[PDB]
């Protein structure tokens, strides 16, 4: 199991599509431990469209959206390492969101960075917590239990 | 105490495709709020998440909460004012105790209900759940701070 | 019922063109009803219009079409995904159609489409377009089954 | 009142935008008479990726709409002239449609030329009706009824 | 053949929405030429913001059209219209030279692409031509790419 | 005239809008002489829907489209400073593009950088040439004459 993946493989193991694949590069992953991940922002996305006119603030909600994503990265590949034959038979759903602060607004020009922690796991049941930093700075902090079920 | 959408327009800055409330149906100053975003195939947000297995984004239904208790918290102060609404912004700073219950999917009223748990000066801490069909499908707290635009 | 994941199966039409969310009545040969949920979060209000919210009168007929299209794949073959990937529809005629009541977001746009005549592959159909029980629109057109 | 009008002329009157302002030019223009436009289809149109996935056909309602808006052009110029000011806070509901039969499919690379004639008008009711071509030969036949009305 | 639809085209062209800008081929010789064309519409995305209340094609993506009608012809010249093996190929363009732009480019306007094989020397194909709105150069630029194996 | 300018003021300059404002932040700024801006490079852009199908690669011609965007707020902030209310009554226009070579793809997670110098300038033409880079590589060249004018 590599500690860096580009878009390439996070595609193959992320069932996620635009709109909604907010990950684009994972500079360290440590099975059952942690992983570092990032996603550039750029006025280039649709989101900004309406979030805000004349005011392009990337929305917390997507913030946490893709920390969780880095989560879920985590979880599969500690139990089933890069593996996208069967990453396309798993699905990561969210169970839990906790203890969740924005403290810096995230706007075009800023790199994301995910910083994801495994706080318990046990099976298909996680729990991560973190921060999504920009240049250094805590913009945010959550924590989120995931479940990784079936596709059918 | 029904707004609609070009109401809704008037209060909140979020526009498309970030604007989750369609219709406000029930609102009672200083306590609670309900209304609902309709969730429809044609949403570019289904394009991906999921293909081939349309899921509405649990974080999306938060963030509806959280509009939703935004014009709460608005409405409670200055009413329906667009004027003084371009003044404010309500971003929300903490979100805590939330949970997923059932996926909502294409076909589905997705009803907000956020109740004000406590509010102090321009702070705010509205909770509730986000039903469909009078189950509850999610629910959480969050808190938020009224201030001047610019 | 037959849900968002069911009539992909049978329909063709995809985002942004896939107009109809779930069915709740079916009876083959006779006549279906189906809806679609109105949103603001859809694309078309950006030019429909700005700052005033009119789901288009045309796209209301366009998802009577693609219920009474969804009400001839399975009178035909029943519920066959198979069979059903390799065909499209075309529209043929439309005709006496008449709007009552704009649509807007938060509206639940409910199609009653009846078999008016049917041979082959090719279907006309009839009916109303209703949002709490009222009649916003009303319709009758005729469309093609095609082999793509 | 001029016979040649260009995009940025119809975004002055007609109260459609992207992506359902479906008229790119007006060639010629009879007041209270007749209208000619059209629309250029490309594969580059959002509609494409729903209608259908490989095989590509621009949608039969849409074409309806083309021609409602050709005709709506047509109501505005001749009620008022060629007036922005006045246009800006127009509206234009739908009120009927009628024997429409569509007999070619149109697709990517065509120019939808839109043939709307007056057949009859009172006030802010508008009643057209003509068809859609495509190099000389007639897709599409049409008869409509919209209303021009006041945004409030 | 001389002829190809966009369906023909969506089977050789990797290129997919936004960024197929080539809607039919009129002319193809083989080793020589090709003349195709993509309409330009209102309804497209790029004018949302190029630029608002004024609809101007970007000159970018002219020149992107023309370069896609390139790789069509070079393909087509090795293979003819197979889109079995242009699934395992790929057309890197590795320069541009020589582009001016005469006359904006606007919704309604038929852009018609004209380009020819200036040199093919191996895997590297230099391509020429112009860009053209009824009969008036609208604008010019010259190409080269390399023909490669997918990955 | 400053040397740091966000989003917000990229938006008060530049005429480009949402799907063709390429230029994030500006980083470095000499009036008549240089600038060096970049645009982050994310997969939740639209554009890569098409370009292409699972290998998401920035196209070639948007990274020209980028620089020249750059040279425009280089030449305008040069002949009026941070002015808005004489940014609106202009657009920009390209004249000539020449020399680029393509060293380099571009992909999500990538920061793309401009660095552009003014080879010439002759009132609201401007001559403009540089490079593209990712991480100090560089990843394009090109030379490009661009011309500011009045939105009539
Ligand atoms: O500024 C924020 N949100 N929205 C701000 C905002 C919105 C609009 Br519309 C506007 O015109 C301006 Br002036 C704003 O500051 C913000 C600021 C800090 C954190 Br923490 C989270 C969000
Ligand atoms: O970097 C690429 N550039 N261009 C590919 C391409 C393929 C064909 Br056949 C063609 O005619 C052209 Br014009 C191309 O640019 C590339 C690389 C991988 C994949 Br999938 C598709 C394209
Ligand atoms: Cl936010
Ligand atoms: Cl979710
Ligand atoms: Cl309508
Ligand atoms: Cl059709
Ligand atoms: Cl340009
Ligand atoms: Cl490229």
């Amino acid at each position: 199991l590599q500690s860096q993946f580009f878009i390439e493989h996070i595609l193959q193991i992320l069932p996620h599509r635009y709109p909604m694949l907010l990950v684009d590069r994972i500079t360290e992953l440590q099975a059952n431990q942690k992983i570092v991940a990032y996603k550039n922002i750029t006025f280039n996305e649709d989101v900004f469209n309406g979030h805000f006119p004349n005011k392009p603030i990337f929305p917390g909600v997507l913030i946490v959206e893709g920390m969780a994503q880095s989560g879920g990265f985590l979880a599969f590949t500690s139990l089933w390492g890069f593996d996208p034959e069967i990453a396309k038979t798993k699905i990561v759903y969210f169970m839990t969101i906790d203890k969740v602060k924005f403290r810096i607004p995230v706007t075009p020009g800023d790199r994301l960075e995910y910083h994801l922690e495994v706080l318990k796991h046990k099976g298909m049941i996680w729990q991560v917590g973190g921060t999504a930093q920009v240049d250094g700075k805590v913009v945010a902090e959550a924590e989120l239990k995931a479940m990784i079920a079936e596709r059918e």
